[PDB]
């Protein structure tokens, strides 16, 4: 299981937000912690992504762009899985020091998005997603959103994406003799992966509007995140950069 060995080997560890939980909840504090946590996780998504089999095959410029576009969705998918395994979807497990109950979901002003992520979290359970399916689906997620005008080396991207789909096939075929069984499973998983995109979009829209009025709500936007929200996120929102849906 060479491929799976690698994914398990590079899977990021626990990342904390640095949030002050002895402090009464406030929109400003929660969001500053969400921004900090997001920036902390990106550091790991970068090290993780660059260690992915075949990732270096991509053109330099395409590697960064792909990470930046997939950033939100990758965090959403992993957060849902954490919420499922840690608290059985009872709450959103952004980080051990940043757990959201409905009250926090409401005070964050991202309640609708959070409810969609709790549902995602429940999906991991209902579909009985295995730890290995999760790891392959996550890696696959990284290669599921590109520019309409294409990447610098679109062909190397296509091959890579195809190879990751094949890996998912293999993990599904493993311990499944009936193709019909493999087919339904592939159907379920690709359906789950697609569902992540609309979620990231709402978060993208939400974060973008917040940045634009950040000086009003007293939100301190990290330098790196600010740049990406103003340079990359608008491409996704304006339709220049779109996710690849299966269905
Ligand atoms: C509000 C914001 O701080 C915005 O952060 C970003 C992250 C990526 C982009 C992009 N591209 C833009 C803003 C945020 O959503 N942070 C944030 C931080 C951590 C996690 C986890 N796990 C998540 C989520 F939604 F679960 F994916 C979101």
């Amino acid at each position: 299981p060479i491929f799976l060995n690698v994914l398990e080997a590079i899977e990021p560890g626990v990342v904390c937000a640095g949030h002050d939980n002895n402090q009464p909840d406030s929109f400003a504090a929660l969001l500053s912690s969400l921004n900090e946590l997001g920036e902390r996780q990106l550091v790991h998504v970068v090290k993780w992504a660059k260690a992915l089999p075949g990732f270096r095959n991509l053109h330099v410029d395409d590697q960064m762009a792909v990470i930046q576009y997939s950033w939100m969705g990758l965090m959403v998918f992993a957060m849902g899985w954490r919420s499922f395994t840690n608290v059985n979807s009872r709450m959103l497990y952004f980080a051990p020091d940043l757990v959201f109950n409905e009250y926090r979901m409401h005070k964050s002003r991202m309640y609708s998005q959070c409810v969609r992520m709790r549902h995602l979290s429940q999906e991991f359970g209902w579909l009985q997603i295995t730890p290995q399916e999760f790891l392959c689906m996550k890696a696959l997620l990284l290669f599921s959103i590109i520019p309409v005008d294409g990447l610098k080396n679109q062909k190397f991207f296509d091959e890579l994406r195809m190879n990751y789909i094949k890996e998912l096939d293999r993990i599904i075929a493993c311990k499944r003799k009936n193709p019909t069984s493999c087919s339904r499973r592939f159907y379920q998983l690709t359906k789950l992966l697609d569902s992540v995109q609309p979620i990231a979009r709402e978060l993208h829209q939400f974060t973008f509007d917040l940045l634009i009025k950040s000086h009003m709500v007293s939100v301190d936007f990290p330098e790196m995140m600010a740049e990406i929200i103003s340079v990359q996120v608008p491409k996704i929102l304006s339709g220049k950069v779109k996710p690849i849906y299966f269905h």
